[PDB]
């Protein structure tokens, strides 16, 4: 069913929660320069994930946000998912300009969501997952870059249709489908570009005032 | 008429039940986590203990989003088999050996024993290994869960002519005879954290995945006995 979907895409918020809870239990929590934000964040994805159960048991929301900071707020939460419990860095390199752009806030950090998820997931061995956010020609641009297993060049195509998986661990394929009719449904446009073994480079083009 | 539409009834209860199923882990995690933010946490006497709470609800929704994820996969039939001749007896006995030596690892709050009256056969049978131990796991554990302490949970490895029989007997309060054909559906708990509604029912979906039936005869205020069919050559 769509039940499928709300499976899906409550996992990396359901990990963000167990990841932080287990930092405040862990001692955090003790530690008054930290609790309270942490606190913050744990609401605010409880929060989300009851949003995202409500509006897919019974739509978009456009609002002007700041691209920048958002994308810093969940780059956080997997900061701190890859901490607490190879290496990884997010390495980020933004423009210093705050881009505002309208979108809505909660089906798009759910996109960022899966493409993390992507380059992690795909990256055992290590790796450094490199994020770019900056802006040309009246568009914004998300760039992601890991160094995974990367894509056959054959199936670069259809790593976006639904369930499609390459063949080498783990998910339904859905991923990234969700994440390009999230992208589309932005008024957006999302592509890939990837080196089998080298790694790969995920992009999101947003429309910029 | 029925027919679809038994289908598309029986599909919209189960996404409300999903719905709320979820939904209240998750107000339950709202209320001690705004409870925390709220000042609870520079309290040593109540903060561990919230955070434990939430601890656990949060693993708790995790395990109900896999097995719904496994549900969705098999309901699809892209869930993949794998059919590979394997030894039932030490198989079975092997998932016993885990569940002895988690109880013969102390201090337990409850005591039970593991009674196995196997057959002194050797059957081999074409199965998937991992699927059908989940299988064994959720009813042992289900064994277990609704045992008394010193009850003696009893287990059967047996075969007819024409079938491999496993049983699983437990000496709890049994199931009401109404709801015998209940028990095996989604989220469907008999009264009660502890875990998911969804055990039972992964259990018979593998089950008849793997050709199989899957079954409950009970007694309340005895107890149970679940039982599994195999074809058998
Ligand atoms: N950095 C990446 N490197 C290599 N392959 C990727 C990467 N990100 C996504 N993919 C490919 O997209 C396929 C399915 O993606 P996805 O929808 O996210 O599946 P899942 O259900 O596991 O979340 C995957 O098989 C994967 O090969």
């Amino acid at each position: 069913q769509f039940v499928s979907n709300v499976s899906h895409e409550l996992r990396t918020p359901l990990t963000s929660l167990r990841s932080y809870i287990e930092a405040l239990s862990d001692g955090a929590w003790k530690d008054p320069e930290v609790a309270p934000g942490f606190l913050k964040v744990t609401q605010e994805e409880t929060d989300r994930m009851i949003r995202m159960i409500n509006e897919l048991l019974s739509r978009v929301d456009m609002e002007l946000v700041n691209i920048n900071e958002m994308f810093n707020y969940v780059l956080d939460r997997f900061d701190m998912i890859l901490k607490k419990d190879k290496y990884y860095t997010i390495k980020r390199e933004f423009t210093k300009r705050d881009l505002w752009v309208e979108i809505d806030t909660d089906k798009f950090t759910q996109v960022l969501d899966n493409i993390m998820n992507n380059a992690i997931k795909y990256s055992p061995d290590g790796g450094v997952v490199t994020c770019r956010l900056l802006e040309t020609h009246n568009q914004v641009i998300i760039s992601i870059s890991d160094q995974g297993l990367g894509i056959p060049r054959a199936d670069l195509g259809h790593v976006f249709d639904r369930f499609f998986r390459v063949d080498k661990q783990g998910g339904t394929g859905l991923g990234l489908a969700i994440s390009k009719e999230v992208v589309q449904m932005l008024g957006g446009r999302i592509w890939v570009d990837s080196v089998e073994g080298k790694g790969s480079t995920f992009y999101i083009s947003l429309p910029y005032e």
